[PDB]
């Protein structure tokens, strides 16, 4: 349930941290790597009262990335301490850290201005499914977007939502407000069992006016498989 | 056969994975390099039930790139597992990635709106020919393209096709729909025995209105020769 | 006293130097790394008086960065000599640079044209807070900005200031004039205990007309926590 | 002798392959490096029946580049095999590729439409000179260029030529048609004993209408000295 | 005299070569590094007849840059051979390049069109100053600039000059014409004892109409201290 809180409540920080494993890790004996894995598992357990850590295998799906953590915390200083500790582990010392993005959860700004049927439909957000694919797309809006007033942006966001309606059940969505914490305005996060549905969702959105106000979209677009930390780290241990 | 199903059927994922051999590979004794080559060959055979792996010599034709795999799979999870295993082999650990792109095969979007005679012409796609050149060109369309309605895009794609007609036999083509899986919209893939024919094809298409709408075209443009994997890997065993 | 002077007076150079520890550092014997950390602490101590060095933990908050120095000096030569001496330490030898930016403090250009009530409220600048978050955002203005006359720019800066007013207490600010010393026009620096306040501040400023004139905004946006240097370097001697 | 043919006939591929030497090359004993230089010279001699290889010293004139080959071949397959063999030599194993561009020679497209006097003038193409400077400028045209009718492009290319006329004797020129083989449309190649004349030529062309149609010009602009291969390789055997 | 002629005469090539020292240079024993640094001074003296070499400490002022040479020669082949010879010293063997730019000195294009008073003012160029700061800014003009007639460009350059007149004494300047020798049109070089003056000069020039014709300005903007070589060399021997 407290996990559920971190994943759904407003005012929670989400951090996305990507890493590559060094060649000399694999040039290491599996026995020492099995110990290294236990160390990391230990550290995550240690931090489990303060933060939520979820793990994703990017190796073979995202260029120049092997591992991603999605970390939820009420204070970014907690996230900093965990990540710093993680990077100083025996395993962490052989990771080449890559990307790092942060954003905060907020109560919706526009939904209140939508038609009742659309507000009702928006109650649906993903479905049951084990070990889904996950996608992360950072976005920066253009200056023209911010110059628009709230009514105009509400209209454009209604169009966005309208195009997305066929994907409410098949794609789980989460939005993080990132401006000022790194070089992007939003971090978008998705889970799906059906990548072709996600692909179709993005194509649908490409047609809407709001999608013309993206100064930057992706770079990187991170694609991975969601799974237990143990299961991923085990692959790294063999 | 099932090879052909994977190469022709809709709903199949194609993955393009580029690699460059690190120089420290060459410090390994030749005998050790011989054994490492053998290991990759067996991994590929182990995966021969689930996925199709084809290999291309980029060395000496594409900057900063030695090897490309084109992998077809019904589930990207399988491609992930194969590439992660490959990257973990001793040969694999001495490769750096030069790119990783994915897309899905789809039934055509525009062809049904084409004249009936054009639909018939598109039944031809390449001809028999051993060890052709292969070219891969990633493409990202501009926002203006997606803003156009279906009728407009159909007419633009009819013009594209019209310009391409002389090349239907001499250049084999395949299109992958990539949006949402990486930072491009399409991966285009070609085979040809005559590069000057491919050059002339691209020149013909540069004139059509659909061309201005290519926000990104190439970067990289990958040029290689299609080859059995053993002959590529032999070079690194010398 | 003299520290407070360096931090508030005009004609003072502020330099922002970012560093990341290389891996092969962690291959050096433990007590070897304990001793190398001692060198840096004495080096920073020596240069006191001449220059002011403040340290920030970027590890786990900024991508590819562990440490940032903010250095204040009346003579940029002095900063050069310190940084070069720092980079030459055994610890320094294992660091890669993730950025180097300079700017000078100046008496305000526009404030004299603001309403008296605004001049008065700008007397507030942050509040007492230990170990705050720190954010650094480099900014390059477009050519159209410099083409505007002083009256036009004054109005735009009044609008900027108006949007920022709610945040005067909770966000400390400092501006550095950078044009000609590197590839940006300004370095902006902020401290806060409340990151969502800083986020909301930047969102407020995105709407003002002055914003569209930022040709470059961030790249990198640096986020860290203010810390004594010994606590940062400690992490590398584990 | 067929050398003259490869350098002048249509349908021939020119390839520009740039390399930078690893720093660890210098840790090798001089004796080892002497042997490795013989291996490269002999490889070029072995290939001299099939392809033409010319060598250029870029060290000290082009950033991040020591050596360039210009290779002419009837098929790129032969060039691929040569360059792959070259990269497999003892010396080649220590080189990092800094560029690889290909294009074909073609009979002129526009010259037939020029005045008779211009046609006659164009028969002059450089003059005798030992060890000239060489410059390679890759060029990509904008979409607007390809949208222009042939008559319009002819007029633009006549203006280009008109501006270049003063330089026919002091600057040798060669054009390669590259579209589809890499990320550029043209590779331009020049030889001159007088770099100020080449500078002044490019300045003359910057004013012509055809200039604005360059989406990309240079990046890199390669500057080198043409030299016997043995003289370039001697530097590395020191 | 000979020095002064190279620094003042037309038709002289100026080369700007930037270098960054490898990390593993410090893994080397102190005495090994002591000998290494000794042979560089003798090389410069060897070349004292043909070329002028001046040295600048970039370490701690310019990102990813330790040393710059400004080299003047009447033949760029000479500079090549010096820099090639330099990069093949035990010290040079450990240098990675961070930039290489060339340009030629020319008699002014526009000054003859200025008012006689402005012509007289331009006779002033800086003042004798020991160990000044040095700044290097590469510039590329847009196509629109080259499309303007001579009369129009003269007016724009008079405006440039007018804005710069207050800085004639405190900022020394030199202009190199670079087009065709690398990817920029101009190299600008400045010496000053007073960085805030230089900063203020660039600010004045940002306002003039000629400024919005700079397609590229900086990237990199190099900042350094002009220094005897021994003073830079010494730091690498610690
Ligand atoms: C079924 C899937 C989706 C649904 C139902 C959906 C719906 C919404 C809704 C209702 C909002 C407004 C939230 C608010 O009021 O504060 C929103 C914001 C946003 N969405 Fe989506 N979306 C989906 C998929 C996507 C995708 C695939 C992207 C891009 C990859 C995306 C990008 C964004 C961005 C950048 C914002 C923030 C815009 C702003 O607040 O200024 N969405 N979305
Ligand atoms: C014989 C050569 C070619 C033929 C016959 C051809 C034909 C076609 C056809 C019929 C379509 C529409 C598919 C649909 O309805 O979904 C298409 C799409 C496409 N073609 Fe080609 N093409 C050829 C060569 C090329 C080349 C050389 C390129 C670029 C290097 C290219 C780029 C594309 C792209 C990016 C699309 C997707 C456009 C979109 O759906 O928005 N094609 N092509
Ligand atoms: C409490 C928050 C802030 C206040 C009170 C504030 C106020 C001001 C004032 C009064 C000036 C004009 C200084 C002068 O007259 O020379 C100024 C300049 C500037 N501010 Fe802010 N600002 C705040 C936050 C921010 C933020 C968050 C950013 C961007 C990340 C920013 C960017 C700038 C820049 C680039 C300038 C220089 C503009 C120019 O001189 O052309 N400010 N600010
Ligand atoms: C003595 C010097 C030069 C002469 C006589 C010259 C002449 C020509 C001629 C006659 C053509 C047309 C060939 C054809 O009909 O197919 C051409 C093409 C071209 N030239 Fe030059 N040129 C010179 C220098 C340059 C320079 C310095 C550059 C750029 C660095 C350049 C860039 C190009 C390009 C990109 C084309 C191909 C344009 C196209 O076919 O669309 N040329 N030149
Ligand atoms: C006291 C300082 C300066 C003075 C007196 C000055 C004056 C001049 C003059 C008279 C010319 C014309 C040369 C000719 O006729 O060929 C010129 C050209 C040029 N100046 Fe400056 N300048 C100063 C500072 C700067 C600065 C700070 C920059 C840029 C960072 C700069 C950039 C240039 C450029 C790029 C040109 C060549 C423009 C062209 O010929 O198209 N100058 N400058």
């Amino acid at each position: 349930a407290d996990r559920e809180k971190l994943l759904t409540e407003s005012g929670v920080y989400g951090t996305f941290a990507t890493f590559q494993m060094d060649h000399d890790w694999w040039d290491l004996p599996g026995e020492s790597r099995v110990i290294s894995v236990a160390e990391v598992k230990g550290l995550v357990e240690q931090w489990s009262g303060k933060i939520l850590v979820e793990s994703y295998l990017l190796r073979g799906l995202s260029d120049h990335a092997d591992l991603m953590f999605r970390v939820h915390a009420r204070t970014l200083s907690d996230t900093q301490q965990f990540l710093s500790a993680f990077m100083g582990t025996r395993l962490g010392r052989h990771l080449t850290s890559g990307g790092l993005l942060h954003g905060v959860s907020k109560k919706p700004t526009y939904v209140a201005g939508f038609p009742e049927s659309m507000k009702t439909e928006l109650q649906v957000n993903g479905e049951s499914g084990s070990r889904p694919y996950a996608i992360v797309i950072p976005i920066k809006k253009d200056a023209e977007w911010w110059a628009l007033d709230q009514e105009a942006r509400t209209a454009l966001m209604q169009e966005h939502t309208q195009a997305a309606l066929p994907y409410l059940k098949t794609v789980k969505r989460k939005l993080y407000h990132s401006t000022g914490l790194d070089d992007v305005d939003f971090i978008t996060y998705f889970e799906t069992e059906r990548l072709e549905d996600f692909h179709n969702l993005v194509r649908a959105l490409q047609q809407v006016k709001e999608f013309r106000h993206n100064r930057r979209f992706g770079h990187p677009t991170l694609l991975g498989t969601m799974s237990p930390l143990d299961e991923i780290l085990e692959k790294f241990a063999q």
